[PDB]
DNA sequence: GCGATCACGT
DNA sequence: GTACGTGATCGCA
């Protein structure tokens, strides 16, 4: 049983405890704390938050680094407490991050899922307690208090077996020196948020809305009819039924209207280019203008993203509400959305720094391919150099299309694309793509050795690892379905590359955070997107940041090839280019 | 109201 | 067809 507590007592404030600070709303920013449980050597306690969070001794305990707490998803609680003006310190074990590191494919999203990994089932899944979707609801205090106490008791019971397995995997330092410190840095970044120029966004959205209606009127002209252009079903009836355009690709219920297909239907009818333009404009208007404006807080005029640290199978961060990694990077108005992201104070600027080709540099290091390593030691343009070797031409003989094809081979490596995906990316046959790949391996035989050796290692051990000992289990590597086996082989090759790059960026973030405080700069980390870090800082700090940030990022790890960082600053994220 | 499906940005 | 997140439509109960 447990103590349903009236007031905070001294025995609730031991120097080691499992702690539950429950935030039930999915978006925890400025969200209610619905209850608190503490389990320690003296007992098990449920506290009402209006009581506990108004208690000086309990608040002092929360903020005391020397009182150690074990938790699940400590960042959710940290941020919810930041919005109440309360600091959470001393979190020495995060069970969500521990479960993530042990097996990211398990999907661990609550205490019960993690507990089941160790045959502990005396805790319910959150979904069984709070309900799903519309029916979601905080239950009565007796049901709530038992749930929170069972979650804390599970965290209390599970710390030792989880830490023991992490230690056997050589992942104990990964948890304690990388993922957990990063969790606190991410909490600060989310809480600070990023200032959005909403008038600029609304002005962009008004541009699009008038452009969209011009294109949309033109499409109804060439259609001889009005129809929902945003319905791929109705658009198929207009294209392939009414206008009798060739069906080149089939979807599983009707006709494909992908941008891939439409670009090749373009010579046949003027409607097609107008559909393509409508699709561009409408994606910007719906996903990025209206999408962003919906998640800007009117109190702060900021967006406060939520970074998901325990989701991807490579170790990269993901982010939501908004997903600021999805912001377009190709077109002109694509990245012009980034004009809307501004410093949060007068006379501050945005500073952005990004790793140049970190994935291919990591590959050069892991594969120890002499040709790849030398190209980076000479700081060559890697796509031009790849074209030179594959086609055996001098630099001045590399045509733009040759460089494009080499760049597509290189991107297929960074992102693990199939050779059918290479064919599909280059609009060539599978046989031609295969010959492309063999010429690459003729030029980079160390990369070929690495690809063969890592697949054999994944088959032997059952998993692959990154430079900082993240692992990914690959049970499909021995499957008899060719497509299932092939995807697992590509993941064996890709995860050490993408996940080691993720490791390096996370270590750079931790090193940068420490250096900024050591230097007593006001500069603050705001975002991590792709291979880039974004900060804001007083304009009087730019010259110092120009030396400090690239140095910290370049020295985060020592590889057989240099790490290279490009950096810029400006009055907006766009202009930090 | 929720799930499957399509499309598009990463 | 890499890692993912989002929006729109559709057609269910
Ligand atoms: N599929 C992808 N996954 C992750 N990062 C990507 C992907 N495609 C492009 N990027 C990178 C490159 C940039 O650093 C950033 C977005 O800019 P762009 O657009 O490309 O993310």
């Amino acid at each position: 049983a447990f103590t349903l507590a009236d007031r905070v007592t001294e025995e609730m404030l031991a120097d080691k405890a499992a702690l539950v600070v429950e935030v039930v709303e999915e978006n925890y920013h400025d969200a209610p704390i619905v209850g608190i449980a503490v389990v320690n050597e003296h007992g098990r306690f449920f506290l009402r938050p209006e009581t506990a969070l108004a208690d000086p001794q309990f608040v002092a305990w929360l903020g005391d680094e020397t009182k150690k707490k074990s938790m699940f998803d400590s960042k959710r609680a940290a941020v919810a407490l930041k919005w109440k003006g309360i600091e959470l310190c001393g979190v020495s074990f995060d069970l969500l991050l521990a479960a993530y590191l042990l097996d990211p494919a398990q999907g661990v999203d609550d205490v019960a899922a993690a507990a089941k990994m160790k045959q502990y089932e005396a805790v319910r899944p959150d979904e069984a307690v709070y309900g799903k979707g519309a029916k979601r609801a905080v239950p009565d205090e007796p049901v709530l208090a038992e749930h929170l106490v069972r979650k804390a008791a599970a965290i209390w019971a599970l710390e030792r077996p989880f830490l023991d397995e992490l230690r056997r995997n050589e992942q104990d330092r990964l948890l304690v020196e990388l993922e957990q410190p990063l969790s606190s840095i991410l909490a600060e970044m989310e809480f600070a948020g990023v200032k959005v120029d909403t008038k600029r966004l609304e002005q962009m959205g008004e541009e699009l809305a008038e452009q969209l209606r011009t294109v949309e009127q033109r499409i109804y002209e060439l259609a001889g009819q009005e129809f929902n252009i945003n319905s791929p079903k109705q658009l198929g009836v207009i294209l392939f039924e009414k206008l009798q355009l060739p069906v080149l690709k089939k979807t599983k219920t009707g006709y494909s209207t992908s941008a891939d297909v439409l670009e090749k239907l373009a010579p046949y009818h003027e409607i097609v280019e107008n559909i393509l333009h409508y699709r561009q404009l409408g994606k910007l208007q719906s996903t990025y203008i209206e999408g962003l404006l919906k998640v800007v807080r009117p109190d702060t005029k900021k967006v406060h993203t939520i970074f998901n640290q325990a989701l991807t199978q490579t170790g990269r961060l993901s982010s939501t509400e908004p997903n600021l990694q999805n912001i377009p990077i190709r077109l002109e108005e694509g990245r012009k959305i980034r004009q809307a992201f501004v410093p949060s104070e007068s006379d501050w600027l945005i500073f952005a720094a990004d790793y140049s080709q970190i994935e291919l540099r990591v590959l050069a290091h892991i594969a120890e391919d002499d040709n790849l390593m030398e190209a980076f030691r000479r700081d060559l343009d890697i796509h031009t150099k790849t074209a030179m070797d594959i086609f055996q031409v001098s630099e001045d003989e590399v045509t733009p299309n040759m460089r494009r094809q080499a760049k597509a081979v290189n991107f297929g490596i960074v992102y693990g694309i199939s050779d059918y995906g290479l064919a599909q990316n280059l609009n060539i046959s599978r046989k031609e793509a295969a010959e492309f790949i063999e010429r690459y391996f003729e030029s980079f035989p160390g990369v070929k050795r690495y690809m063969e050796n890592i697949v054999q290692e994944a088959k032997q051990k059952g998993y692959v690892t990154t430079l900082l000992h993240r692992r990914r289990y690959l049970p499909d590597i021995t499957s008899r379905n060719f497509n299932v086996r092939s995807f697992a082989e590509r993941m064996a090759m890709n995860t050490p590359i993408q996940g080691s790059a993720a490791d390096i960026i996370k270590k750079a973030m931790i090193d940068l955070n420490a250096r900024l405080k050591e230097e007593r700069l006001q500069a603050r980390l705001l975002l991590q997107v792709h291979d880039e870090l974004i900060l804001e800082a007083p304009k009087e700090e730019m010259e110092r940041l120009c030396r400090l940030v690239p140095e910290v990022m370049e020295q985060a790890v020592t590889l057989r090839v240099p790490l290279k960082v490009d950096y810029h600053y400006g009055s907006t994220w766009y202009d930090a280019k």
